[PDB]
């Protein structure tokens, strides 16, 4: 008893996984993988945007019925919802400006103004590690907003996933002049173990057939044909 229509919500401001064309149609790694899920499952999908951190509320409350949009499966995600299998590896690192000496450290970052997606594990982070320290942790109701108060010199610095960064930002014309700034943060209990579908927990049957196109997709090589029209490494890490 799957339903006809399984409504999927994501967020469109995170290129190139979730983003809009110039027509306001979805695009993104995120999109390809669940149309190609749902075709395998042979149901009807309606895309849903939503701001980041309404996402999980609005699943919850059945207003959307799965969230692709680079969801994380982290420990503290699963005590509340369900995931599917992971769809690709996201590892967070922070942006600066070129040549800057930021580091991701307290001593670094003191009195910097640095700032976050709502919602997301990068907040998480730099909330409880950062903002009590004296970082100004600067709080964005999406990604695009941090980039532009980043090349406005509002913000010194942003966290958010390593490949949104890359591809998104750093790679495009408006991140000529900004750099990564040291390497990836780890820290597993923040950040999670790559990406899937989030789910209420009761939907069982809806996860199960997630997980079925996901293999029959990886297991036929489609994955890889997607990921390499945005991708020239494994984003799917192993
Ligand atoms: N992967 C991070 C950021 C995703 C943001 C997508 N708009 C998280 O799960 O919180």
């Amino acid at each position: 008893a799957l339903p006809q229509t399984v409504r999927i919500g994501t967020d469109t401001t995170y290129a190139p996984f979730s983003s809009k064309d110039a027509k306001g149609e979805f695009i993104g790694f995120d999109i390809d993988l669940g149309n190609e899920m749902c075709k395998r499952m042979q149901v009807k999908c309606t895309w849903v945007a939503s701001d980041f951190d309404a996402l999980i509320p609005s699943l919850k409350a059945k207003k959307i019925d799965a969230i692709i949009s680079s969801l994380s499966i982290t420990d503290k995600r699963q005590q509340e919802i369900a995931f599917s299998d992971k769809l690709y590896a996201a590892d967070s690192r922070l942006i600066a400006a070129k040549g800057s000496p930021i580091q991701p450290t307290l001593e670094s970052l003191k009195g910097k103004h640095v700032g976050v997606l709502q919602g997301s594990t990068q907040e998480a982070y730099a909330n409880d590690n950062w903002r009590t320290k004296g970082v100004d942790v600067v709080a964005y109701a999406n990604q695009d907003l941090i980039y532009s108060d980043l090349t406005a010199g509002r913000l010194d610095a942003a966290l958010q996933d390593e490949v949104a960064a890359s591809e998104g930002f750093l790679k495009q014309p408006a991140g000529k002049e900004y750099a990564f700034a040291g390497p990836s943060v780890k820290d597993k209990k923040y950040f999670g173990d790559g990406t899937g579908v989030g789910l209420r927990k009761d939907d069982t049957e809806l996860k199960a057939a997630f997980d079925k196109a996901l293999t029959e997709l990886r297991q036929d090589g489609t994955y890889d044909k997607m990921a390499k029209k945005y991708f020239d490494f494994n984003v799917y890490g192993d």
